[PDB]
């Protein structure tokens, strides 16, 4: 279907790390997930590789988020053995049916939420 974009994806990565959690559709989650995931992998290497630095600076503008990500998630995952981010499914609160999802980094300090009991949401 739809694939390819600019500017928007960059804002998603910056916002996701800032609040270590953001709300976006499947198309955005999958597309952003691939870019965000790769970014984390490079960060684990440290602020020594030009590729990782350029990627963080190119993808993330926040001059503070660039260094923090390498001194926050980079080290946090450095040990981890995979699975950095997590995708969650959520209902749509719009007139017309829509596909929304919630993404969060495996390592946040946010409160949980009550899962839907009914086998059908919409």
């Amino acid at each position: 279907g739809s694939s390819g974009s600019s500017g928007l994806l960059r804002n998603l990565l910056t916002g996701l790390v800032r609040h270590e959690r953001i709300e976006a559709p499947w198309a955005r989650v999958d597309e952003m997930r691939g870019y965000a995931e790769k970014l984390i992998d490079y960060g684990k290497l440290g602020d020594t590789n030009e590729r990782a630095m350029r990627m963080a600076d190119f993808w993330l503008t926040e001059k503070d988020l660039i260094p923090k990500l390498f001194q926050v998630l980079a080290p946090r995952y450095k040990d981890q053995t995979g699975g950095y981010t997590r995708m969650l499914q959520i209902p749509n609160r719009s007139l017309d049916r829509a596909k929304m999802a919630v993404i969060e980094y495996k390592g946040n300090c946010l409160p949980p939420l009550p899962l839907p009991s009914g086998p059908s949401s919409g």
